[PDB]
């Protein structure tokens, strides 16, 4: 039973019979005098065995790495000459008095004086834990939950559970299936999001709601992509969209301030159209200054193929990347580039070397100005202010190719160049986000979800015009990261039927798939926002890590296995058959 | 945009004028007056619309049941006549001086003044959740559930998330299961609970663990008994039983305080072994006074094999219940008793009837008097405390019978003569739980999980005589129900092994029930016990309901299914193409 | 049980396909306007013999529907099962059909004692009368419980 823990004690402490609980982190013998350094999740603290205590010192002299141990001791000053300045108790030790081997360990299959693959890591995940690095960022989203939890109590948002057993819903995305034994070949769904629950509760008279909830997306895992995740789920009601935002951003200002102590400003907004004609994407990271610059107009007439072309697409542009002190560039360094392009899609990478605007052409070089001319490269100049010693590149294609391709050479040229400043933080707001995008299959898809409001299209216009229809949605962007977002809930039915149309499901289907949400916004359905947010984002930007697996205790690895325990694995071929299912070829039946 | 909540109005907001957003309660007209309750989810606020104006009005006379709508008026007093003692606001209304109606209200398909089966309430929840008495409830647990975040927070435990998906073939094969797109064939489990990774979390230096989290169980869906269920989890280390007990009963009594304003004052304590004695029960509502005594010794001699037997059967037991004022009691309600604990077993009761003890044999009135004696029923009358006008019922057969039966008839008995005090709180805790019992065949099967420790045996003990070797685990009772139970884990791993031999699982069954947990073990395992309480129960408790489905927001049925959504549902091929499985049918010779 | 053998609800469909066990209603006259009480008692009294519970259907205005119906259960079976079930036990308007679906001697225990109290609770016992009858082919043996 401990007294304090190994890592608080500090020269305070001077002075007090403390009794300890931890782990042997290191041992070191100095003569007959044998020290430990004594770990617990607070830290460790300098433990000395004196030869004049003979049974803790005869304990002592078996204690090695990790064994369980309690000890029973006094504080006590260092000399000055043994202050270690790098330990937060580096300024006092424990002399015991006494010690218990609560339990001996095995040499560790993790080593650790050296560094180990994620993967050995992940295997011996519990052991991993034990590291302060690690237990620090645990501890920190543990912090983190509670912050926003006091933050949301203190704004009057009631935390109310939604149920994880789902139904299976259309649209959206891909679920995970729950087969059932009561109700022999049927499914739940585990949730995507307190989705349609929550506004359910908005019109059940709560008036805010947030919830920290798990929720699951059964796509492929990407990078940092967990087929688990958890949100800090909102929503509210009787409230406007920039409300919404500002109580938002107030929550994460207030985490900024309260774990990294900075603090952050006003979030500048901006709209999705802007995002996109700026920086080629939906989350633009403002660390870095440069941005793109639209001339498919100025390249209409030219004979060049490589810009008339998607200059004349009407889903083409072509994107100017004023690159300052570019020009230096070397033939090796502009095709790496010309290279990377590739990689999402595009095609070369034109370019143009500015090195005296006071000689027209003669000041540009070029493997394009033949292409061009006097005239229209005044004007690309012009509309993208180059600098003398300044490289322009163009990507020119497929819209979503050029901002995909240059958005990200955008980005690397940051790095490489040393324009971007990783050190700060650039946090905003993107809002205006279309209600639809192509779904590649002949129809639309909803940008953010079914239950988006327009900004200020009318159902009649929203039938006439669907692709061009703007959302009440908003997401929080920091550094390049989507933290956040939602939008604007519909609160009228003949609204609500509308959407469901274009996105091309029918009436029988709207019943029986939404028919519940249908009905209940024929009663006094009060106007409701809502926004999600990404806690292990969050944590990750917080704890200043890039490993979203780093701020999970037990994450799986990037194809959602578990190595620790093993799964996903064979079920019970018994638990199949009361489930009236079975594994079949992908080939086989049908 | 408010500037209150209707519900929070109260004589000392008179003179102020307030915005409120909220729906059409009631309405009624006193000619062109009309008075509204106005309600939000703080509660009820009368509001009155008196414009000495035709034009003013208008949209007021509109008004419906469940129109949501914004009013801003003036607040003052209600006329003494009128003020309502069974209203928070009743002592005040509001005088509109502004209306608008944001949105309308179909009829609503719930009956206000009739009554409605759980059924169409269940289907219509987000309608039904809107009766203040409903809101309340989910605003409770809110409360409580931030009360159990601070108090934990504050008391050192860490909130750290544990896997939804995990390794399958986990606990009893009584769990649902996930399968994989991406590893064909194979499934995850939804969890019992964090069973195995909060001790895991133990192992890994994390000193004190807890999470407010969701469980799955997948029996025969008794009610009040959800597929479904929250857990307030709890996991220490260093820590004995007495202390985790301790730390967990200032919880409940902080939520006590905080929320009904009760001091549920120090908690009784008992041992499996009394409470079965005293009580029959291993749940006791001490709301109860009464008590079973046992008298067994007293009639071993006796020529009565009613009584004879079952005192001198070592598996049996002759329990006295001792009923005061119950001397006065019918042949009839006699004769109920009588058949009532024939519903347990009882092969039937006999009793004495307590007029004048001073008196003797001939102060009693008795039907087995006969067969007994005058010291044996003097013995008797001593023993169980019995004063004039007391009953004293006997239940003489197996342990199990009596137990059951007495059990029963003390918790019936009580209610029926008004003895029981419906309104006293009764916490206590039951422990020192059997460790093992028989299983199907028999043998020996955990009576909780196999990492539970003894309380008082050796290894070599317990293997020797694990027949009624005694756990070190422990139950919160509140008035006769069991809200909470954890225990002691093992730590030595010599224990661990004999506990596995005495439960018959080798060394197979052992590395792939719990392999990596086993593994975890060698490297310093520290002493740690846990416990978990269920949320469910606990709000019940605390919100006076006794319908499970009061608590949750959205509750599935008995059958486990959900009437709003009307989940679970046929899946689309498609996805259980892609899930590479499919629905079978035992194709019993066709 | 031949009704039920086909739905995916398991506590009607396990017992009705299991052959040591039955799905037996039971028809009881004008027991519709039983209340969610006394329904609620009963759902109770069964399970002293073992039952896991009491699914009921209230037979409103029988040839109108599962519209004419009302049942917790009538979702988990459809519009041909419940005309059999109302037929086949002849129920009428205002009439109230109970579910025993469990093993053979649980739900003859339970349906069998549960008809005999909605018959006196609702008086439909005349006991006035006098019913003699025989009883004929008994089994030769009964379970001895340790294996003989
Ligand atoms: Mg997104
Ligand atoms: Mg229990």
């Amino acid at each position: 039973m401990r007294t304090e823990y190994c890592g608080q004690l500090r020269l305070s402490h001077v002075g007090q019979q403390v009794t300890l609980c931890g782990w042997v982190n290191r041992r070191r013998d100095l003569g007959s005098l044998i020290f430990i350094d004594m770990r617990d999740r607070e830290g460790i603290v300098q433990v000395f065995f004196d030869p004049d205590r003979a049974d803790a010192l005869k304990l002592a002299s078996e204690l090695r790495n990790e064994f369980c141990i309690q000890v029973t001791g006094t504080v006590r000053a260092r000399d000055e000459k043994n202050i270690n300045r790098d330990m937060a108790t580096g300024e006092i030790e424990v002399l015991a008095s006494s010690l218990t081997i609560i339990n001996r360990a095995d040499v560790l299959p993790l080593d650790s004086n050296h560094v180990n693959t994620e993967e050995a890591r992940l295997k011996y995940r519990y052991l991993d834990l034990r590291r302060p690095e690690m237990a620090q960022r645990l501890k920190t989203r543990a912090k983190i939950t509670s912050l926003v939890r006091r933050f949301m109590d203190d704004h009057g948002f009631l935390d109310i559970e939604t149920p994880m057993l789902t139904k299976a819903t259309p649209e959206g995305a891909r679920d995970y299936l729950v087969p059932s034994r009561v109700h022999k070949g049927k499914f739940y769904a585990l949730p995507q999001s307190p989705q349609l629950f929550k506004q359910l509760l908005m019109m059940s008279g709560f008036d805010r709601y947030y919830q920290i909830v798990k929720c699951f997306r059964d796509e492929d895992l990407r990078a940092d992509r967990q087929p688990e995740f958890t949100q800090i789920d909102v929503e509210t009601s009787f409230m406007t969209a920039p409300q919404v935002r500002e109580v938002m951003e107030a929550l994460v200002r207030h985490l900024w301030l309260e774990v990294k102590g900075v603090d952050l400003g006003d979030f500048p907004v901006m709209t999705f159209a802007e995002a996109e004609r700026r920086y080629g994407s939906d989350k633009p990271d403002l660390r870095n200054p440069m941005e793109l610059t639209d001339v498919a107009d100025l390249l209409k007439s030219v004979e060049f193929a490589v810009f008339a072309g998607p200059a004349n697409d009407p889903k083409g542009r072509v994107a100017a990347l004023r690159v300052p002190g570019g020009a230096s560039l070397t033939r090796k360094q502009i095709d790496e580039y010309g290279n990377f392009v590739k990689i999402y899609g595009a095609k070369g990478l034109a370019y143009i070397k500015v090195n005296e605007r006071a000689k027209g052409l003669e000041g540009i070089n070029s493997p394009v100005a033949k292409f061009l001319n006097a005239e229209i490269i005044e004007d690309i100049l012009d509309r993208t202010a180059a600098q003398d010693g300044d490289m322009i590149f163009f990507g020119a294609d497929n819209k979503k190719i050029v901002a995909d391709a240059m958005g990200a050479l955008r980005l690397k040229v940051g790095k490489d160049l040393g324009l971007t400043d990783e050190s700060k933080w650039a946090p905003l707001w993107v809002i205006d986000f279309p209600m639809f995008e192509d779904d590649g299959e002949g129809g639309l898809t909803a940008m953010h979800h079914p239950f988006t409001s327009p900004k200020d299209m009318t159902a009649a216009e929203l039938k006439a015009a669907p692709e061009n229809a703007v959302a009440n949605a908003y997401d929080m962007v920091i550094n390049g990261y989507e933290v956040g977002g939602g939008s604007v809930r519909i609160h009228n039915g003949d609204m609500q039927q509308t959407v469901f149309g274009i996105l091309g499901i029918n009436e029988e289907e709207q019943r029986e798939k939404f028919g519940f949400l249908l009905d209940a916004l024929k009663y006094g359905t009060p106007p409701h926002a809502g926004l999600a947010f990404g806690l292990d984002r969050l944590t990750m930007l917080l704890t200043g890590t890039d490993n979203i697996r780093d701020v999970i205790a037990f994450p799986k690895t990037t194809a959602a296995a578990c190595l620790m325990t093993e799964a996903p694995s064979f079920a019970n071929p018994t638990a199949l058959a009361e489930l009236s299912i079975q594994v079949v070829k992908k080939a086989e039946n049908n």
